[PDB]
């Protein structure tokens, strides 16, 4: 029974990372392009932004569509799609042709995660449904940290026109193989299904607070993650004067906490999922959101006040790796209880209706951050960042207990 597990999870980790790395090749073969073709930045600025609009519009509708539609065709379609994509931009020689194939890149994208999240839902009990998670989401961490020596060794011994194509029929091939391999529901085997604890309609799902109140949350988590990333090194610099070397190890600390959070809180939250009773109201993994949310606001205030332009590097790693930890943690969490407390028939719904709020508050922490900065100070907006993260943290204390199945009302 475990050896369908097995080979399950072993397909999608191989798809998922073909998938990232597929994703990321454009920015992994920069060089060989830009000496090749005289590119400017702006191109490159519009090509990405084209990209990241069809990635955003094709994640609400993928997660829509795989709603209803079977996991295992959707997942090899958007790979084989990808790859098709990957081979045709080998031969593209002008701008408009590179900027329409990359749009259509990011298409395809977006029919990536909610066939593996629905296969995963339905093929692991949930005392291992967050720990699964984590260590399926650390694929694409993986293809990230090994692209680029892979890319600068392949176009050291070739040109890019003979490294898109590889990857392209690569894709190709474990596509075929994931469809092959994938099996979305354990009664097509010919096992025994699980048994979950009047089917839900879309008009009773969206009348549910729980739902408002995990969006409202992953808008506040999201946009103070992106704002503090984004600018932790422009604060560290102008003000605190520092160096920028400090600033590149405050970045690679942040980024290695984040994946130890990660993983952790999937990890803990699981194991007190299991040992906890079962109950219609609150949610085991509250205690563990509650936690990282603190940690979160400590962070956040020792870093602003007591780093000062006379403090040892350590200090300012171990902040860096504290915040990492604590706000890579509720990130992971709120996709696990998203998916998790939906009603079986219309789980990626609500993961998409989050990702959406995802992004507008990724959004709200742009320009207007700047501004503000500009404006009075930096540190002024980190106070002001720091006072929505406490404020929302305490709201969602507040307000642990209210009804987390949501769907229809019995
Ligand atoms: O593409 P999506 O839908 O945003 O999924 C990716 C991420 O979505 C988040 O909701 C999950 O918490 C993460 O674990 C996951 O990595």
């Amino acid at each position: 029974y475990g050896y369908y597990r097995t080979v399950i999870f072993s397909a999608m980790f191989g798809g998922y990372s073909l998938y990232y790395f597929n994703r990321k090749t454009f920015s992994f073969v920069m060089p060989s392009l830009v000496e090749e073709i005289p590119l400017d930045k702006d191109d490159l600025g519009f090509i990405t932004s084209s990209q990241s609009a069809a990635y955003a519009i094709s994640k609400f509708v993928s997660g829509v569509l795989s709603d209803q539609m079977s996991a295992r065709w959707l997942f090899s379609s958007g790979l084989l799609l990808v790859g098709l994509v990957n081979i045709f931009f080998a031969w593209s020689s002008t701008v408009p042709v590179f900027a329409a194939l990359w749009f259509l890149n990011g298409l395809a994208q977006g029919l990536g995660w909610p066939p593996c999240g629905k296969v995963l839902r339905k093929w692991f009990e949930p005392s291992q449904f967050g720990t699964w998670w984590a260590i399926l989401s650390t694929s694409m961490n993986l293809a990230g940290g090994l692209g680029p020596i892979l890319a600068t060794i392949l176009a050291q011994s070739y040109s890019w026109r003979s490294t898109l194509a590889l990857s392209g029929a690569l894709c190709v091939v474990v596509s075929f193989l994931c469809l092959l391999l994938i099996h979305n529901e354990p009664a097509d085997v010919g096992l025994r299904n699980l048994d979950p604890m009047e089917e839900s309609t879309l008009q009773e799902l969206l009348l549910s607070p729980y739902l408002w109140v995990l969006s409202t949350g992953y808008l506040v988590v999201f946009g103070v993650k992106t704002c503090c990333t984004d600018w932790g090194q422009f604060f560290l610099i102008q003000e605190k004067g520092q160096s920028a070397l400090v600033g590149s190890s405050y970045m690679s600390a942040l980024e290695v906490g984040g994946l130890v959070g990660s993983i952790a809180a999937g990890y803990l939250s699981d194991r007190a999922m299991a040992k906890a009773g079962l109950s219609n109201y609150g949610n085991p993994r509250h205690g563990l959101l509650l936690f990282m949310m603190a940690g979160m606001t400590v962070s956040m205030y020792l870093f602003r006040v007591t780093v000062t332009s006379d403090s040892p590097k350590l200090w300012i790693l171990v902040l860096g790796a504290v915040f990492g930890f604590s706000s890579y943690g509720p990130i992971a969490l709120f996709g696990v209880i998203a998916n998790e407390s939906a009603p079986p028939n219309l789980c990626g719904t609500s993961h998409a209706i989050v990702g959406l709020m995802a992004n507008v508050g990724g959004f709200l922490a742009g320009l207007p951050f700047s501004t503000i900065a500009k404006h009075y100070s930096w540190s002024t907006a980190f106070w002001v960042a720091e006072v929505i993260c406490a404020a929302s943290t305490a709201a969602f204390f507040l307000l642990r207990n209210i009804r987390t199945k949501m769907g229809r009302v019995s």
